[PDB]
RNA sequence: GGGGGAGCCGAAAGGCGAAGAACCCA
């Protein structure tokens, strides 16, 4: 499996409704050929990934990328949650918060968390 | 092959689409 370590719901919540929020003030990338280059381009501040991927090709790439640029990555669910939190109208693999935008410190705070896992 | 990245089809109702719509480059 792609997923590397389990999340607990409470943060995968506080993290959809983070990246919601980032929408309006920030600037995210949403879906995985998107994700993956904002991430080669040392852009992304903080990816997700969604855990109900198939076939797992599809984003099974990211956890390692996002090790080898440095980048903190939270796993979600549903691929479904996390394309209505980036406010697209289908179902979303992956995506990434490449701009805060006010919420510099709730998303700080959050990738501490992240890690602290 | 490399980008772009939410539109496209349709009279409407609908449908398709980040598991990638227009469009650009080769």
């Amino acid at each position: 499996s792609y997923v590397r370590f389990e999340v607990p719901e409470d943060m995968q919540n506080e993290a959809l409704s983070l990246l919601e929020k980032v929408r309006e003030s920030g600037k995210v990338k949403k879906g995985t050929n998107e994700t993956t280059k904002a991430v080669e381009r040392g852009l992304a501040k903080l990816v997700y990934i969604a855990e109900d991927v198939d076939p797992p090709e599809i984003v099974a790439h990211l956890p390692l990328l996002c090790e080898e640029k440095n980048v903190p990555y939270i796993y979600v669910k549903s691929k479904n949650d996390l394309g209505r939190a980036v406010g697209i109208e289908v179902p979303c693999a992956s995506a990434a918060i490449i701009n805060e935008g006010e919420l510099r410190k709730e998303l700080g705070s959050l990738v501490e968390k992240i890690k602290g896992l």
